[PDB]
Parts: structure tokens; sequence; C-alpha cells
């Protein structure tokens, strides 16, 4: 249960721009394992909404390729929990940021995936740290990270 | 370079018997990612000689279905490293074990791969301790650990 883990006093709108996914992790080892793999999406870009909904731009390897995505995820009565729901009912978690170098979120439905966000190409011990605290309370069995190569290319190639 | 963590002392006819893949981690996503990753290798038995070389049987996912192998690891002047020359001279290395529950080893060619072995099919968490202390210095970017029920499965399924 991740709803363990959010920040208090969030500002959704100092989220807004350029991220990049450092680190990843998952309950279950087949929502990242393949490059192709269900959780295994690219951060490119926050963009919180003027009403205060959270626009998530991403790449996925898709059919072969890496695809350009976009979704909405809808704010609730608490500011750091956000909704995808589909066929499920799915949440988007923000766990703590600094809005100007990390960020840690995680997709919830118990299955699991939560990610290292970094505003810039370069591996950030510090936002490894608090991600590797927040894990420690949640039962990951996979977890992934990128070279800062990885980081500037399509779908982390 | 996993030469910095060899087990001092080690008596290689006692880690003889029964093993279990608990967590594996490789320096480079691609040797652990896909179900049939080259260094996705499931311990079965350490098997030390009479000369004092290891075989390693283990099961593999190869073409389609779970695969049993077995490796003979040839002894070096050095108790806790072990050689499997092909047309690459890589490395085994015995990293720690109390012989009775846990062992931390190494294959290592700069990329590696690293098994957290227990004895039994259970998570030991102070063995799970050992590994991420061994991991800490070597630099590795995918991380699997499995639950009780995958290591009683042909090939973690």
């Amino acid at each position: 249960a991740s709803v363990t883990q959010t920040m208090k006093g969030l500002d959704i709108q100092k989220v807004a721009g350029t991220w990049y996914s450092l680190a990843m992790a998952a309950s279950d080892i087949s929502l990242l394992d393949a490059q192709s793999a269900p959780l295994r999406v690219y951060v490119e870009e926050l963009k919180p909404t003027p009403e205060g909904d959270l626009e998530i731009l991403f790449q996925k390897w898709e059919n072969g390729e890496c695809a350009q995505k976009k979704i909405i995820a809808e704010k609730t009565k608490i500011p750091a929990v956000f909704k995808i729901d589909a066929l499920n009912e799915n949440k988007v978690l923000v766990l703590d940021t600094d809005y100007k170098k990390y960020l840690l979120f995680c997709m919830e439905n118990q299955s699991l995936a939560c990610q290292c966000l970094v505003r810039t190409p370069e591996v950030d011990d510090e936002a490894l740290e608090k991600f590797d605290k927040a894990l420690k309370a949640l039962p990951m069995h996979i977890r992934l990270s990128f070279n800062p190569t990885q980081l500037e290319e399509q779908c982390h190639i």
C-alpha cells in the first residue's frame, strides 16, 4: 500500500515540466521485465491542468517501436492522489518531491509500479536513497535504474 | 569489480547440495530483463568435485521452455574464485556464505551478474541485507527477487 507514503502539502502546478524516469520498481517482475512490459513507461513531461488534473506525457515500447503517449490522471479530494480509471480503478500517488530535482510517484490498482523522476539526465544518489526508503515499506520484486546515456535516448535504449 | 568482496577462509566442499536463487542483480538491464535473458539462471545444486572444481546445476528458459543445465567452474590459486573459460575468460566469485542458509556469488567477464542463494524456499531478510551490502559496492542497474511459490516452480514461473 503506497497510500502510506504520500507527500504532505503538494503544490501540483510546481511539478510541471521535464522529467526523466531514472529508476523504476514493481511488485511483480512481469510488470517491468520485457522492454515491452506494461509498466515500462518513460516519463517525458508532467502538465498539471488549470482545473488541477495531471496530464502525463511518456514513451512506451509498443508493437516493435517507441510510441509517444499521453494520459490524464484526474484530481481527487486528496492533492497527492490522482485517478486513471479505465476497466479498473487505478491511482497515481505522489510520494515526495522537491519540485526542482526529484519526484517519487507510484501507480497502484495488490499490484504496484513506482518511479524516481529527476529533472536532468544524471544519477541523483540523494533521489535514489529517498526512492529506496519508499520501496522498503512496499512489496517490490523488480528494480531498474538507467544511466545518463540511456536517459537521453527514446525508450531508454 | 566483485574481486573486492570475496569470502575469506572458504571451504568449497561445504557449499555442496540444494540452493534456491532468491535474488539476482546485473550490471546491465539486458542481462536479466526477458525471462530468456542470458544470466536469468536458476541454481538447483552446487557439487564441489574431489579435485576441488565446482559443478553447477541450474535451470534456464531456452527456446520456449525450462532447460536443465550443468557447467563446471574450474578452481584457481584463489579458493573463492572459479573460471568458466569459453570464448571469453569468465569468473565465478564466492562473496560470502554461512554454508547452511545463504551463499552470495557473482559471474563476471565490465559486465556482472550476482545472486543471493538460500538453502530453502523462504525470503531470508538476513541474506537479502548481506546481498544489498555487496551490491552497494558494484555498478548494478537491475535487481529481481522471488517469492516462496515461484522458488518451488521450474524456472521460477
